[PDB]
């Protein structure tokens, strides 16, 4: 407790038709976005009873970006914060700027529940739109290779999931 804060570290084990693919780890912007970075935070532990363990990556598109975080419907319909409700859009100070940025995925303004892209290319049409709240801090090359498996319209080819997440 007499420490400084320090932007939180998460991981996703990823899994490809159940064989374990390797980990992603994040860096978590509590720094700059701490309401939008404590929720991805806290579904990444579980540590309220739900999150992200065991769900899937719905939509894939590659040279663009994965998209997860639907853990109530699977399919990119569903999700929810740990606020209850859709939360606000915290800010925009960070930008979409390479591979690599975890950003939140909307259904306009003010609409963030628990579905979040990671990015693999600049974004930057994004910017304004998708809070930036991360970015992939070891373990980029799980994510291209769980990238190979979408396609032009983000259907998976095979099912990627979060066999297991937390925080480190």
């Amino acid at each position: 407790h007499h420490h400084h804060h320090v932007n939180p570290t998460v991981f996703f084990d990823i899994a490809v038709d159940g064989e374990p693919l390797g980990r992603v780890s994040f860096e978590l912007f509590a720094d700059k976005v701490p309401k939008t970075a404590e929720n991805f935070r806290a579904l990444s532990t579980g540590e309220k009873g739900f999150g992200y363990k065991g769900s899937c990556f719905h939509r894939i598109i590659p040279g663009f970006m994965c998209q997860g975080g639907d853990f109530t419907r699977h399919n990119g319909t569903g999700g929810k914060s740990i606020y209850g409700e859709k939360f606000e859009d915290e800010n925009f100070i960070l930008k979409h700027t390479g591979p690599g940025i975890l950003s939140m995925a909307n259904a306009g303004p003010n609409t963030n529940g628990s579905q979040f892209f990671i990015c693999t290319a600049k974004t930057k049409w994004l910017d304004g739109k998708h809070v930036v709240f991360g970015k992939v801090k070891e373990g980029m090359n799980i994510v291209e290779a769980m990238e190979r498996f979408g396609s032009r319209n983000g259907k998976t080819s095979k099912k990627i999931t979060i066999a297991d997440c937390g925080q480190l």
